[PDB]
DNA sequence: CGCCTTGACCAGCGC
DNA sequence: GCGCTGGTCAAGGCG
């Protein structure tokens, strides 16, 4: 239902894009207590007859590595 | 127009 | 009841 990504991303770019074939609408972005970077909170960009929620953060684990977070599935193609 | 920003709002969950 | 935490609002601008 709710999958998860992780791709390599060069420490550089602090943007928190992930480009995954749909545009996005950005919500908030915040940090959390147990990553010290922000945490970017998006909706699909057919919100809201798509509910599909997103979430980037860079990995605590691996600093060379974005965490998307997904919620739902969508209802189109582009 | 529409998207990003950012601090304020919220609620729920563990005590 | 209550402090904490992530998740969300919604206003002020700006390409
Ligand atoms: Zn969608």
């Amino acid at each position: 239902n709710v999958s998860t990504v992780y791709v390599p991303t060069e420490t550089s770019d602090t943007s928190l894009t992930v480009k995954d074939g749909f545009q996005w609408r950005k919500y908030g972005q915040k940090v959390t207590r147990d990553n010290p970077s922000p945490r970017a909170y998006f909706r699909c960009s057919f919100a809201p007859s798509c509910p599909v929620k997103k979430k980037v953060q860079r990995s605590a684990e691996d600093p060379s590595l974005l965490v998307a977070t997904y919620e739902g599935t969508h209802n189109h193609l582009g």
